[PDB]
């Protein structure tokens, strides 16, 4: 499996500091063993994927579930493609939790995003009182079966899980937990899909990473790469790219 | 003396290709003296769009949230918008409403900050049919103006825009006569609860079913001040609508 490390910029950044960023990352060497994608504002998109070099692919931070239509302020896979960014970020805690992205809707979308010859990082995670209440399992293989119904081709399709009851919780998720969690999405995709699929699969981690900690993680039988936060605004992002090497 | 307002919204409709056309008629179009146009092209667009259309045209963000900058994957600030060239964002669509959820509360917010941060605002209120049925049509359109007034310190760059929910998709169909009426019902309500000064000078546009066929008679009323056009902004009747008054 190839290392995967997706850098998620979120909201923030304009041209000036997106640009400087982007200069940072294209002068850095990317080991060929390791595929990098950034998730630039969607106003962004376009812009970064003119800036950034080829070799870093772009994707979109969310998108809606049809080609065109009455939806004020969403974004198609279709326009997505069209501006050259070739992944799509779906499912992120903050889509479903902030922005009530029902996980009925999130099947719709990558199914119609995969369909559109995009690729998919597809987000999953169970909150703090979803892990209390000890029902992880439960959430997470919910949360992958409805990604899993409406996936056609894995090969366009990386899982992040996303400890989203370590985040602002003060829960700390130890490298141990999040291998725990990885082995056990990836048993459920051997069982659910196919050997084959669970194998070639990447399945990376949404948690908190930084340039001292991407290593550790980074050598987790079952973590392959990183869905990156904040630490992909900054420089330290390359180091993370580098945890494998 | 309020500048004719004509905004093209092109909803999650168009490409490069598609956009770029559009844009080329746009450019070689004359626009009428005392009028003001802005496209909302899709966010992923709005850099492209400002590029390709000339300075003569203004162009608007669909939508955007209520903070600079944050851990909100998916959304845009204001300060992202004016740093790619647009002037505008459509706020409080009939869309994000219905079809998103945005609250009541949430839109005011966000009017808030984009003005705050120095960009114009297209306040959409509009009543739904069940709203329209029970004759309740002033006191939601009322409420939903009174939000966004409640946040609006200096109304120069603020246009409202109304749209008749109830007649869109609903087997209904707003007259301009019905038109007029909320509109006047809608500048009689600044007059009252912000200033007269305030309902003298805010636009007040149609953002209801508009083509280059009905935007003559609709742009004739009196307190209809332009269009928040839907499905004709994507053709070339949209330069039409543009001329309406002419």
């Amino acid at each position: 499996r190839k290392f995967f490390v997706g850098g998620n910029w979120k909201m923030n950044g304009r041209k000036q500091s997106l640009g400087e960023l982007i200069g940072t990352l294209n002068a850095a060497k990317v080991p060929a063993d390791t595929e990098v994608v950034c998730a630039p504002p969607t106003a962004y998109i376009d812009f970064a994927r003119q800036k950034l070099d080829p070799k870093i692919a772009v994707a979109a931070q969310n998108c809606y579930k049809v080609t065109n239509g009455a939806f004020t302020g969403e974004i198609s896979p279709g326009m997505i493609k069209d501006c050259g960014a070739t992944w799509v970020v779906l499912g992120h805690s903050e889509r479903r939790h902030v922005f009530g992205d029902s996980d009925e809707l999130i099947g719709q979308k990558v199914a119609h995003a995969l369909a559109e010859g995009l690729g998919v990082i597809a987000c999953i995670g169970e909150k703090l009182d979803e892990r209390e209440a000890g029902i992880t399992e439960k959430v997470v293989f919910e949360q992958t079966k409805v990604i899993a119904d409406n996936v056609k081709d894995w090969s366009k399709v990386v899982l992040a899980y996303e400890p989203v009851w370590a985040i602002g919780t003060g829960k700390t998720a130890t490298p141990q937990q999040a291998q725990e969690v990885h082995e056990k999405l990836r048993g459920w995709l051997k069982s659910n899909v196919s050997d084959a699929v669970a194998q070639s699969t990447r399945i990376i981690y949404g948690g908190s990473v930084t340039g001292a900690t991407c290593k550790e993680l980074a050598s987790q039988p079952d973590v392959d790469g990183f869905l990156v936060g904040g630490a992909s605004l900054k420089p330290e992002f390359v180091d993370i790219i580098n945890a494998k090497q």
